[PDB]
Formats: C-alpha cells, structure tokens, sequence
C-alpha cells in the first residue's frame, strides 16, 4: 500500500509529478504535439498507464491555469481501477468558429506563437507541445455497494424530491 | 451497510449496473427518447431514484465513449445524500449552430441514422434512445465539518496564495 | 478535527453555508457583480479563503439549478490543501455569439431583467449579482501515494486496455 505503479509506454512519455507537497493532483504531461482548430475534438495520448487499486477512482481533470486562460476544455475522465491502458485526455477547443483567419497560433498560456515561416490559421486555434502540463490526476476512494431494488426507501429525508435550484439563489 | 437502495419510478426505467467488477461507476440508462438540436439544453429523466447514505455524495457524470465521440456534454451532477427524487441528466448539445441542414440524425456513437422516411434536421443534431447508457454514477465519501470564521489560519503553507498556473506549464 | 477554517477577505464576502443538513456542498456566494457576454470567460472572486487539511481536496463546482437553466458553465476547480488564496470561480458564458441584440439581460434564473433605463446588449448576455449563490464547495478525501515506475504491473486485470466506449452503449 501507499504506492502507485506507473508505466511509461514510450520515450515521449514523462512521469507524473505533483506540484506542492500537499497537492491533490499529479500534473500530466502530453506525449504528443497537436494543433486544435475551433470546435475540434480529440483524445490526447499521454503514453502513460497506471494501476489504481480497487476501492479507488482516478480523476483525469483540468488545471486551473490552462482552463481559465484558454478555450481548451478537458472533460474530467473517470479512470477505473484496473485500467492499464494509455491514459487519454478528453479535450475540445470550444473557441467559436467565426471563420476568421490569422497567422498566429496560441499556446496554452494563450500567448501568440511567432514562427519564422508564416501560415494561415483559423482564429482561436491552439497548439499543445509534447511535454507540456495540460492536465492532472487526482485519486479518491469510492463506495461500491451491491444494489437492492426497493418500492420505498427505509428512511424519509428532509430533502425528498427537491432539486435543480429548489433552494433558489 | 454495503447496500444501496434503488427505486424504479416507471416501466421505462432500468436498473443501474457497473461494467467491470472493480469499476468505479454504475452506468445509467436513459428512460426517454430525445432529439437535441445544436446548442439545445435539457434535463433527461432516468426515472430512477437512489438513497445515498449520509457522509457520501453521488457523481452523476459522463462516460468517456459518448463524451469523446459526440458533442453531447453532461454537466457532472452532485447527488446529495437523502435526495430521493428522479435522477436528471444535465446535458447540452454543444455542437455549433451553423445553420446547415441534413437528413441524417446522429446516434451517440456519432453514426448517421438512416430512416425510411426522410426529414430535414439541423446539422449536428443528436438522438438519444430510451435504454441507452449515456451516463454513470460514482459515489465517494465526503467530509462535512462545521465552519469556523478566522482572521488568520492556524498554520502557514508552502502554497499560500499561488493559483491559476502559478507553477507554469 | 471536524472543523474547517474560513477567512472572509472583504465586506463583499459572505460565509459558505450548506442547504440541507446532510447536503454534500457548501453554497458559494459571489463577491462581485459581473455582466458576461456570449463566449466571455472570467474568474469570479468570492473574497473567501479556506484551509482544507492535508489528505483532502475541495471541489469548487456548479449548482444544478444555475447550470441547467443558463449557459453559465463552471469548470470544476480542484482546491488544493494549503491554498489560502481567494477562491476563484472559473466560469464561461457558453451562449453562442450570433450577433443578435436585445435590451434585456438575463439573471441566473434565466429571467429577463427589466431596467428603467434601456441599454443594448448582445443576446445571451448574463448578469451575476454580488451575494447570489452561483456555486458550491464539496470536500473529499484523497489518496496520495509515492509513485513507482514499473515495466509491468503486478496483477493482470479483467479490463486491461479497454476504454472509450468499449462496453458499447
Ligand atoms: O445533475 C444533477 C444534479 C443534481 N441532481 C439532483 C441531486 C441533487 O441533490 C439536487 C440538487 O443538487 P444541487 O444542490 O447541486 N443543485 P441546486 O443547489 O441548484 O438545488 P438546490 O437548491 O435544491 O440545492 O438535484 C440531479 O438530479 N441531477
Ligand atoms: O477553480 C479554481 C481552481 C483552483 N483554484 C485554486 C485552488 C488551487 O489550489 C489553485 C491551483 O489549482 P490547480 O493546481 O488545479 N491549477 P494550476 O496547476 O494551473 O495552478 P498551479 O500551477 O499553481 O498548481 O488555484 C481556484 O481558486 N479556483
Ligand atoms: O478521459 C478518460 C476517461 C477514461 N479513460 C479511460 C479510463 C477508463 O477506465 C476507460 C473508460 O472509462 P468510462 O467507463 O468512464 N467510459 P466508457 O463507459 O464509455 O468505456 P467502457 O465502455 O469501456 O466502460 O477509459 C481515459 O483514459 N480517459
Ligand atoms: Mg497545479
Ligand atoms: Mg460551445
Ligand atoms: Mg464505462
Ligand atoms: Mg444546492
């Protein structure tokens, strides 16, 4: 216990490491370089596999910096215990496709990228480099009971059926 | 303990079941058939109610397959302990509305749907059938302390106020 | 133990309080008034700081009411233990920018706002008032093991490398 097995699947892969000593998540490095146009979706390889023990789940989620500064949206992945495959980052460039054109790509600091040779890109296009920290992994314990069908619940609650903004705002 | 009460609210409802033995979440079946246009939002009924015990929360979240293959975005729901109402799936078709037209709907495998009779749809429109697994439920334990206002914290940390991409990328 | 330190950073800040007795999250009050145009992104100040103890993470996430009724999308924040800075709400108005114009803003109940003096707004624009509950905070325990590189995992699983809709739909 108190150890997690990690396998690197290629030379493009880098070991997860958490920022601060008491930090929740282990920052994830991209194992490939990808340009994403507006509204373009993709699964980004990390070339990294883990072995989360039973009774736990992994949360492959976004970082506050990247997600707040750019239009790169990462759908939080639920990494099952026993999944030994390549961790994929479920991502979308949710920048609107307004049909505009530029010569500058954006990095994940939302800074314009200057290249020697000039190409035409769709506005709002991003580039992710191999080795950049675009995500992180947080492991939490789960409760996994056997399900039992009932006609009525054992105990009545104060909440009942209240939902979706019932307490208001 | 080690059991969760589940109530089926109609004949359209189906019991949650998890895929693998050590899997984190219980796949959720839609209890209705719905077509969603681009940018259309909805709450999808499961006709299923649960009784998560105190000290736990339910995460009504997305599946990797559906979310990565389609523009169907599910906002992760936080199912409170004691909520005995109908579990609703908070969903949006975030496909852009470009005013294009087609005769093919898409399923949640993003495959074109062929019908005998031909209708005109907005491009990027999806159809969810009753009985399809569009989501899953993961239960985790929560910490629920009493709050105490302070002027200063008891212990100084290494992180302090650092946030939003402070460690960089 | 069983207590969480909370610091209010200004007179605009309000103490987090959970809705029901067994509720998972503590509703978060905005400490500022902001208008968000379509596709506009921002980090919204709460002027509130907490001291989550080691072994835990905070989930600064959305409410079902606001998120389902409006186009205001909150990216779930992972609040590290030891972070004593101002809690920021990572938000985007994902309403499409169709270049339409109106005289009515929308509140976070998606109701049209009537003002004495009439201004022109982009359609799909929202207004968040100081003091409104736009988010909530749920704290869960985390597992934080030391990482160990391996060439192969200790135990073979039933899942293996199966992922992204492998069980189908
Ligand atoms: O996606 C969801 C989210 C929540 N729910 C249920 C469970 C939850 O207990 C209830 C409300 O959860 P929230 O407290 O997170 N939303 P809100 O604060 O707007 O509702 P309320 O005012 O009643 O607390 O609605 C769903 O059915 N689906
Ligand atoms: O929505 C959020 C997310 C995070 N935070 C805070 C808490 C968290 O401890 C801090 C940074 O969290 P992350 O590590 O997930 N983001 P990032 O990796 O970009 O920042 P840093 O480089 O400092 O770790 O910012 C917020 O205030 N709101
Ligand atoms: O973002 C993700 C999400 C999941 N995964 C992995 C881990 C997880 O164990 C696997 C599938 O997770 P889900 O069960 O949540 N998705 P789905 O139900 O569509 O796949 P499957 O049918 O195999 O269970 O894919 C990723 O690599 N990245
Ligand atoms: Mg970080
Ligand atoms: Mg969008
Ligand atoms: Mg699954
Ligand atoms: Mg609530």
């Amino acid at each position: 216990t108190n150890t997690l097995q990690v396998k690197l699947l290629s030379k493009n892969a880098r070991m997860p490491e958490r920022n601060h000593k008491t930090d929740a998540g282990y920052d994830i490095f991209s194992a490939e370089t990808v340009v994403l146009e507006p509204q373009e979706k993709a699964v980004i390889k990390t070339d990294v596999a883990v072995s989360i023990p039973e009774g736990y789940v992994g949360l492959l989620t976004s970082r506050s910096g990247v997600s707040s500064k750019t239009h790169l949206v990462i759908e939080t992945g639920k990494i099952d215990a026993g999944y030994h495959g390549n961790l994929g980052i479920n991502i979308k460039n949710d920048h609107e496709d307004d049909k505009m054109q530029t010569i500058f790509l954006r990095n994940i600091d939302n800074e314009k990228i200057f290249e020697k040779e000039r190409h035409l890109y769709k506005l709002g296009s991003y580039r992710i480099e191999k080795g950049e920290r675009i995500a992180q992994l947080v492991i939490v314990p789960i409760w996994t009971p056997e399900l039992k069908q009932v006609e009525e619940f054992e105990s009545v609650s104060e909440r009942g059926e209240k939902s979706f903004g019932s307490s208001g705002v």
